[PDB]
């Protein structure tokens, strides 16, 4: 089985340079061609995780329903498009806080690090920042740093699915 | 000559708001099933998009721009980014009261278009979209999300 784990802020959507949170719908914006990408991709046999570090989110600094009118409409989007998570994986935490959750840790991802959990040699962490990619060097699987020139969604649309 | 699509908004491209008809709120936006990808699929079959919506009474009091714009420049942002586009956005504005030269099923906002005639369409969830389409002496397909969805008229038309 393999996997994608989707980084989502400045991956599936941009993420907005001010404060990184989209905090308000005037924030929210699709990444290019991410839709039937990830129509592509599932149906060439990927199942799709999404995974993301939300800086304080429920706290005062970032209001859980700031981030969840967003989100959710993001969430209806996908769904409605054909496009399915099988989980959202979410660290809420600060970076001082020093949990066990935050990527590039593995604590969210544990169960698809189980033996025989995932195809590891065909499942990947797609995201735009060195974590991601490390994310996927600690989850023993490929690394796609998503770009939107160098690495975009029909590129890696194309190359997940190359035979 | 081109093949076009008037793909009504509110019911037929995003949800109709059930109890006031009018998508003024960022938490009343929500994609009709399959909408994207079927009008890419459309899209790639050489049909040209042109929406086309009457929004009852936008500027009033009752519907002020500032929440149509919300919600709107966003499902646009949505579509754009995914490769959708659409080479008009067509909007009455009045009340049925005022009686205007511009609210489907007249043919007004249209005019300039009035293209392949026989492979031409009006997609809509209302009896007046079938009306527009007669008006405009095209084809009409009556979108229901459980009988004749997306997926079904992507399908149907290419
Ligand atoms: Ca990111
Ligand atoms: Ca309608
Ligand atoms: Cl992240
Ligand atoms: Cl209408
Ligand atoms: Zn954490
Ligand atoms: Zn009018």
């Amino acid at each position: 089985q393999k996997y994608l784990f989707i980084d989502r802020d400045g991956t599936l959507i941009s993420e907005p340079p001010s404060d990184f949170q989209v905090d308000r719908f005037d924030k929210l914006a699709f990444e290019p061609g991410v839709i039937p990408q990830l129509l592509k991709l599932q149906k060439a046999g990927y199942k799709l995780v999404m995974i993301t570090n939300q800086d304080g989110l429920g706290t005062q600094s970032f209001p859980q329903a700031d981030f969840d009118g967003p989100h959710n409409l993001m969430m209806q989007i996908f769904t409605s498009q054909g496009v399915q998570f099988d989980e959202v994986l979410i660290c809420p935490h600060l970076p001082a806080d020093e949990c066990d959750c935050r990527k590039p840790k593995v604590k969210l991802v544990e169960r698809y690090l189980a033996e025989q959990a995932m195809d590891r040699a065909n499942s990947y962490v797609i995201g735009d920042r060195a974590t991601d990619i490390q994310l996927a060097e600690n989850m023993g699987i490929n690394g796609l740093r998503y770009d939107r020139e160098t690495l975009n969604w029909p590129m890696i649309g194309e190359q997940l699915t190359r035979r």
